Parts: C-alpha cells; structure tokens; sequence
C-alpha cells in the first residue's frame, strides 16, 4: 500500500528515501508506482523544452518551465544548459582549446573534487573511431583526457551482471547478479528484468561504491533512474544536487543511458539507424559539460565515461535448437539467448542426468555453434561457477548466434538484428573507458584492462578506503596523475629448505627403474656447482616466487631448470626454466623412455612412487621441466628426477608433449627466448581459490599423490624483442594459460586428428592472467625485477586474447 495523498512541494529528487505506505519523490518512485500525487507536476516540468533562445534571456522567472533563462538562475542552479552561451555571448565547452588541468580549480566549499559516471548501454569499443564524426564532446573527452582502445566486460556480457561490477570490484559469482535472469535454489525464488522481485535487497551481495562512499562519511547522489525520466531532466537534477549547500551536496553522481544499446538490439551494431543514436548520447554529453562550466566546476570536476558491454550481429535465422539434440527437451528449463543455461524442469524427476545431457549436446553437428561445458569446466578466466545461481550445465554461444529450447520459444515469443552475452574476449562485446578530469592524466592512452578494477579507482577518486574486492589495488595508477595508492609486496610467510645429498639410492623402494649406469675431476666440480645453482640466475630471472600460505617446500637446483618441490603434494609447486632463440629440441633416447629416478635430496617418504602409476588404469604421468629441451645428453637425465614428475590423463599427455616439443621453442623463436614458468593447480571446490590438503577429491590410486585439476604456464620475454628474454633491460611481455586436466579431450572436436589442428586452438581459449595463476597456487610472482611495482601489477593483469585487431 501506497498513501499516495503527500505532496513532492519541495521535495523534488529528495536524497533520502522515505518509508511506506507514505509517498515518495526519489528519482526511483515510478519504478515501485509510489510517486505523490504531484509528482509528474512538480517534478517532471517539460513547459518550454531544453534550451534557452534569444527571446527567453533576462525573462520574467516562470515556475512552470522546465528550466530557465531568467537573470536570478544561476543563483537558483536551475538555468538551461545553454543560458550563458545564448544570452551572455559565452562559448561551448566543446569549442574551447583544451587546456590541461593541472590541479582541481572548485568553488569555495569544496571539500573534494566530484565524480560523475556516465554509463552508457552497449557502447562498443569501436564506436570510438567508427563514430567520432558525429560524436564531438566524446571525441574531446577522450582526446584531452585519458583513454584506453577499450575496456573488457565481465561474462556474462549483460547488463546488471556488468553495471553491478563496475559497482562493486566483483566478479558476478561473488556479487550474485550472475545473469540478467536467475533462479536461487535456497530462497526458491525468481530474478527478472521485468517485475518486483528485482528489487529485494538479498540478490545483491557486495558492497556498492554508494554504499563504501556513505560509510566513510561520503555523500552520494542516488545511481538509478527510472527509466520514463528523460535525459535532459536527469542532467538537471545533477546540476541541481551540485548546487546545493556544502553540507548537504553529495561527492559522488551517477547518469544511465539506454543508448545505444536499445537501438542496436534492433537495427544491429552498425545498422544505418544507429548514427542518430549516438548524436543524442554526445549532445546529453554537452549538457553536461556546458552546465558543469556554468556552473565554473568544468575543471573541478572528475568525468568516467563508460560502457557496460558492446554489441555484435545477431538474426533470427542464426538459431540452435535443442530439439535437435535431445529428445527429453520438456524435463529440462533453459536460460537462453547468447548463453545457455540448462538444468532440470522438475526436482522430482530422479532420471534426469546431467551425464548424458552433455554427452548429446557434444561436437553432434560438424559445424556446431555452441560447445557444452560442466561449469567448472569453463576457463578460468571467466571465473563463473562460484554461486548456487549458476546452473551446473553452461552452453557457451558463439559469437552471431543464439539458442533455445524449441523453434515455438522462437516464432511465438523478426525482431532482433543485434545481441550481446558472449565470452568476454569477444571484439564487439569490448566497450570504452574515459576518464577525464584535474586527477586523471592529459592527453594519455592507457592499455587495455578490465571493468572489475575500475571500483578501486574510484575509490582513489573520492579517498575512500575499498571494500575487498577483485581488483588488483594499483594496477591502474597509471591512469591518475595523483591520489595513487601505493602498495607494497606482499610478505612470504613460508621460506623454503635447500636440501643437498642426504639418501642412498638403496633406500628408495618407488618400483621405478633407469638405464642410468654408466659412468673425471673437471665434470664432477662442474655438476656440483649445478646442484648449488651455479645457472639459477640463468633460469630464474625474475626471483623466487614467494609462497603466501603455511607449507613446507625445498628449492631443487639443476643445469637446465630449478624448481619449488612441496613435502605435502609431492610435486612441484613450481618449475622455471629459460629457452633461448638457439636452444634446440632433441628427442627422448630409447634406453630412458621408462626411466624414473630417485632424488637423493628428498626422503623416500615425500617422493611419488611408479608402482602407483603402473596400479592406476586411468593415470599415466609426465614432466613439468621437459626432457626434449634438455641442454647436453648429461643434462637430460635430471629431467627423470622424481621430483620432476606430476600425474597425467594419458588425453591430457598428448596436450602437454605438444606444448612441450613444439609450442615452447616456437615461442623462443618469435620471442626471441622464454623463461617459463609450469606447475599444478588444485581448485577441486571451484572458487578460484588454492585448495589445501583436505579439498583434494582425487589421488593416484592407492596413494597419497594428488591429481590436478589444471596445469598452468606463464611464459615471459622482453617486450623490446631484440633484446634477448635472458639480458632485457625495458618492460617485460607475458602470456599464460590454465589448462583443465581432463581424462579425454571431448572439449576440442578435432581431436582425433593430428596435435598441430587442434592443441594451439585449446590453449588460446584457455588463456589466463599471472594474477589468475596467482589466487590458483597461493604464489607470488616477479619478486626480483628491476620494473616498478604498479607496472607488475600491470604485467599481472594482462590477459593476451588472441583475437585480431
Ligand atoms: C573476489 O573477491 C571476493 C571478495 O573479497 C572474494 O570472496 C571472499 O572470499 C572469502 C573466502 O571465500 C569469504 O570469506 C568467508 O566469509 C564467510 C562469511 O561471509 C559473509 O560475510 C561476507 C563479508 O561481509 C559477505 O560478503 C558474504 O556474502 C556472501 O553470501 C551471500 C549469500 O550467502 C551473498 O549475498 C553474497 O553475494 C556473498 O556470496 C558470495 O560469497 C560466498 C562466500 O562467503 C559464496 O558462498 C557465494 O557462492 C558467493 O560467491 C557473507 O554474508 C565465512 O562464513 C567463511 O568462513 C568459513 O571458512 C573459514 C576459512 O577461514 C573457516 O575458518 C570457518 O570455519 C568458516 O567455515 C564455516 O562454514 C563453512 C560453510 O558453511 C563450513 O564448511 C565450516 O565447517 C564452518 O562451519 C569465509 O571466511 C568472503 O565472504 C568472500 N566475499 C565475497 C563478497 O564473496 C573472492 O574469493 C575473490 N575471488 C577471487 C577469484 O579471487
Ligand atoms: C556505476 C554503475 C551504476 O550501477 C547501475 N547503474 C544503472 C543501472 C540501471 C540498469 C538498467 C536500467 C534500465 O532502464 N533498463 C531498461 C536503468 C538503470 N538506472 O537508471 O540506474 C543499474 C546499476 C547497477
Ligand atoms: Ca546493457
Ligand atoms: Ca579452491
Ligand atoms: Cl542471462
Ligand atoms: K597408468
Ligand atoms: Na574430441
Ligand atoms: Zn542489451
């Protein structure tokens, strides 16, 4: 119940939300139908338009009009937003030179310099250049302040998923809005964009930008608009709240567009219709910069000018259909669209399985335009599967198409010429960031980064101290010219053992045999001097990584590579080595094929054992140093080391020898030399997270060696290829990968063909940042360079993406 009798006399966008049933008068009343009586009256003005003309200048104050070009308006803060262009001969903002804004130039008052965000709907990356014709306050923003080619979406590519991130540091799996539709197991209820149940409070996890702002003593305007709420009037009550007393104006201010995201889900991303959408977006962007410079805060004031996804092509005609699948189709409900999400219609059906439900949805169709996944199965670097809100069973779409359940879903629901939703590595689902304003930089391009680090920024922004978050806090200094956080490595809390020669090989029992015996006083010293790292600076280049968890580990030196063996996994947690552009591949001699030896280092009792390999059926193993890049034949044989080996799926074998014998040294080439850096994840529970020991749900059969549930790779060189990875003086180039360790390759469908058609193309979709690697392993890497801290975390954060210009 609504008591819809109260009046909105003077209450017009009031701050503070009032308590039912009395009525209200937030920018928001119309979207619950709370609004007083007078609402529309008072409130929403329209009489007169927009702008003031020549005739309207030094008028008699009328109450009625929408704003005003009466003398006493600027005292008022009500005027039109082009008042002193039209009646006192002053210019545009977007016809001014610009100037740098070397530091904040406010009004008396002024605690802070403001932030506005202006988040636009489905503006693509590539409206940018595309657009720039038609787009002039845009093209000024960008172009005097700081910019980047593009920013990256978070999967799903949807709107709340998307504009709640931006909010909130977080990946959809943590902040709960994980679709633009939803079903909650546990509170047996619904999320649509249309209704009420949208609005509860407990769907949305987190803690907001408004929210951390209010805490610590912040003012904030309200962020949301209600969607019959015209632009112009939005502008107003901006400019309106920026006038206010001292100590009631908020700090922080928020404006939504629809635009142009609602026009190009009709006409698609580049249809000739889509020109005058993005005129209407750049004259909202002049009103509000000619009303910030009336208000002589267009240099106090800091800018974001952002997007949420973009959009790509997208017709009826491009459909799959279940039905052509599965015969089953009604016991299943599907999310559909761009993604698909499907689980059971009805609890009460015990012959629903998941099981067989992949399997015919899989490579079934030779040109197949949606692949099925288990949801821990996605890569990694989509980091969607945390929430009981996402289904068990995921469909990734490719980009251009949709699925659905039925062709009836179709034709009884063409209207669309354009989508968005896919994988957020996707060209046309990029989108833009802008930042311009006295605390950004002048005239700079930024690299690429992702939307989950702006809420940190932002935070800088307004000297607020972030909530935790999945940002990486000082990643993007170099987008401001001050207020930087300034952030220090963290502390390793576990050193680790440096073992010499401390067992007789009679004491090992592993069932491991070596073609080894075969047997000098100028090679005995230089082995020696191996074993004590004599080449370590040769292999790692960038320091030890520092292990951030409590564990107990032993640094193993060797000629070609050094590793961090862990007494509790028995394997590696790390292995790094260096190939240079010379280095050449060999090939496994026949005599060690099978040859596994004890390492005289480490105790019987923290070493894997073979007869554990020969029990399993299902398990092989394999290398994380590999013995096809060994330097010399004498060399090689530290390559057998127990404590070089991990457990391999046979399908997974055929994986790794490829990446090893030929994508390695391929990359050397390009590269001009690789260091590289390989080991084992353990992400059993599907958080993201290290697991300790207790999590592991698989081992080798009849022993204590866990199984990996991924194996990762960072490889780096010298962004300046001409200097070599091993002697580079600039900034460093990386690219890295979390391959999910899987007993057969049922993920690429080539697989039955040679490794060169179909491997690369697994590893590219699997392709991750150092900073992922990093929550996986509890690790800390690029300890010891001679780069800044902040551009690390730069480095940590690049994801190559593999997609084309
Ligand atoms: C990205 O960044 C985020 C944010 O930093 C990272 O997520 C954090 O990770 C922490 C570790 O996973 C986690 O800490 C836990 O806190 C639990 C209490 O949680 C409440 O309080 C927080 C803080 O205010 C709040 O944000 C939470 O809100 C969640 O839950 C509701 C729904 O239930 C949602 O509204 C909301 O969206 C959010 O959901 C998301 O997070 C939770 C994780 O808590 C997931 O379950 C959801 O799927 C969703 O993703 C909560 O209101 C606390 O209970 C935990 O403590 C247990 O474990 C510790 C280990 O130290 C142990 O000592 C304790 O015994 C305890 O175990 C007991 O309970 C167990 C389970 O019932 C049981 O098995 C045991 O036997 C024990 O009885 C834990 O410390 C922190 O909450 C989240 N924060 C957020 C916002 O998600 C994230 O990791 C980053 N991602 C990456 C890839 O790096
Ligand atoms: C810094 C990000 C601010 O966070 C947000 N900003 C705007 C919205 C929002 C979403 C949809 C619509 C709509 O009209 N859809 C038809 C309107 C608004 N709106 O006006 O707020 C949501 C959120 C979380
Ligand atoms: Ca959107
Ligand atoms: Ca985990
Ligand atoms: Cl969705
Ligand atoms: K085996
Ligand atoms: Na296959
Ligand atoms: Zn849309």
């Amino acid at each position: 119940w609504t008591a819809t009798s109260g009046s909105c006399k003077g209450r017009c966008f009031e701050l503070q939300e009032v308590g039912p049933p009395d009525c209200r008068c937030d920018n928001l009343c119309k979207s619950y139908s709370s609004c007083c009586h007078d609402f529309d009256e008072l409130c929403l003005k329209t009489a007169r338009g927009w702008e003031c003309t020549k005739d309207r200048c030094g008028e008699v104050r009328n109450e009625e009009n929408a704003c005003h070009c009466s003398e006493d308006c600027l005292s008022r803060g009500d005027c039109c937003t082009n008042y002193q262009v039209v009646c006192k001969g002053e210019s545009h903002w977007v016809d001014d030179d610009c100037e740098e804004i070397k530091v904040p130039e406010c009004p008396a008052g002024f605690v802070r310099p403001p932030l506005i965000i202006f988040s636009v709907d489905g503006f693509r990356a590539s409206y940018m250049k595309k657009g720039s014709k038609v787009m002039p306050n845009i093209e000024k923003l960008r172009s005097c302040g700081t910019h980047a080619p593009y920013m990256r979406p978070v999967y799903p590519t949807k709107t709340f998923p998307n504009l709640y991130t931006l909010a909130t540091g977080l990946y959809p799996e943590s902040h709960g809005i994980v679709g633009n539709s939803m079903y909650d197991p546990v509170f047996d209820a619904s999320f649509h964009l249309r209704g009420r149940e949208k609005f509860n409070h407990r769907w949305w996890g987190g803690q907001p930008l408004w929210i951390t702002a209010t805490k610590q003593g912040v003012r904030a305007g309200t962020f949301f608009w209600s969607v019959s709420i015209p632009h112009e009037r939005r502008i107003l009550t901006i400019l309106q709240w920026l006038s206010l007393p001292d100590n009631e104006r908020p700090s922080v201010y928020a404006f939504y567009s629809e635009q142009p995201d609602f026009s190009g889900h009709k006409y698609g991303p580049f249809g000739p219709e889509m020109t005058n959408p993005l005129r209407e977006i750049d004259k909202t962007v002049g009103q509000l910069m000619d009303g910030l410079k009336q208000l002589r805060l267009h240099r106090c004031v800091n800018v974001i000018f952002v997007g949420d996804h973009g959009m790509e092509d997208v017709t009826c005609d491009r459909t799959e259909f279940l039905s052509n699948y599965l015969t089953n189709v009604d016991d299943i409900t599907l999310v559909p669209g761009t993604l698909g999400r499907i689980r059971a219609k009805s609890i009460n059906n015990s012959k629903y399985d998941p099981k067989t439900i992949i399997a015919a949805l899989t490579c079934k169709k030779p040109d197949q335009h949606f692949k099925p996944y288990m949801k821990q199965h996605l890569p990694k670097r989509l980091h969607y599967a945390n929430n009981r809100r996402i289904e068990d069973i995921h469909l990734l779409v490719d980009r251009r198409w949709h699925v659905a359940r039925k062709p009836l879903d179709v034709y009884k629901k063409c209207f669309f010429q354009g989508d968005h939703g896919f994988d957020n590595k996707v060209n046309s689902m990029q989108t833009v960031f802008v930042g311009y304003g006295p605390t950004f930089k002048y005239r700079t391009k930024v690299p690429p980064f992702e939307n989950i680090e702006l809420y940190n920024v932002m935070c800088d922004l307004l000297g607020l101290k972030p909530a935790p978050n999945n940002g990486t806090h000082g990643s993007l200094n170099h987008l401001l010219r001050t207020n930087t956080f300034r952030p220090t490595m963290p502390d390793e809390v576990s050193r680790p053992n440096y073992p010499g020669i401390m067992y007789l090989q009679s004491e090992f029992d592993l069932g491991c045999t070596c073609d080894d015996k075969v047997e000098n006083k100028l090679e005995e010293l230089n082995k020696r001097l191996h074993t004590k790292g004599s080449t370590k600076e040769r292999h790692l280049l960038y320091g030890r990584p520092a292990v951030l968890y409590r564990t107990s580990y032993d640094i193993l030196y060797h000629t070609d590579f050094e590793s961090g063996y862990s007494e509790i996994f028995l394997m590696p947690l790390w292995t790094s080595y260096t190939i240079s552009k010379q280095a050449e591949v060999s090939s496994i001699p026949e005599h060690l094929t099978n040859c596994v030896r004890p390492d005289v280092r480490v105790s019987p009792g923290f070493s894997q054992n073979c007869l554990a390999y020969k029990n399993d059926k299902q398990m092989s193993y394999g290398f994380l140093f590999p013995p096809y890049l060994s330097s010399s034949p004498e060399a090689k044989y530290d390559a057998f080391l127990v404590t070089n080996m991990v457990p391999m799926y046979p399908a997974f074998k055929r994986v790794w020898a490829y990446f090893q014998r030929v994508l390695v040294k391929k990359y050397a080439s390009e590269r001009n030399g690789v260091n590289v850096i390989s080991g084992p994840i353990f992400d059993y529970n599907y958080d993201g997270l290290r697991d300790t020991e207790d999590e592991i749900k698989q081992y080798v059969e009849g022993s204590s060696i866990p199984v990996p549930t991924h194996y990762y790779s960072i490889i780096t060189s010298c962004l300046d290829f001409t200097q070599p990875a091993d002697k580079c003086d600039g900034p460093l180039s990386v690219s890295s990968f979390i391959l999910p360790h899987r007993p057969d390759n049922d993920e690429s469908c080539n697989s039955s063909e040679d490794e060169s058609k179909w491997v690369e193309e697994l590893m590219k979709m699997h392709t991750a940042r150092v900073r992922d690697i990093e929550h996986l392993t509890g690790l800390d890497f690029y300890r010891k360079t001679s780069r800044s801290y902040s551009e690390i975390l730069t480095l940590k954060t690049y994801l190559h993406t593999y997609e084309s210009e």
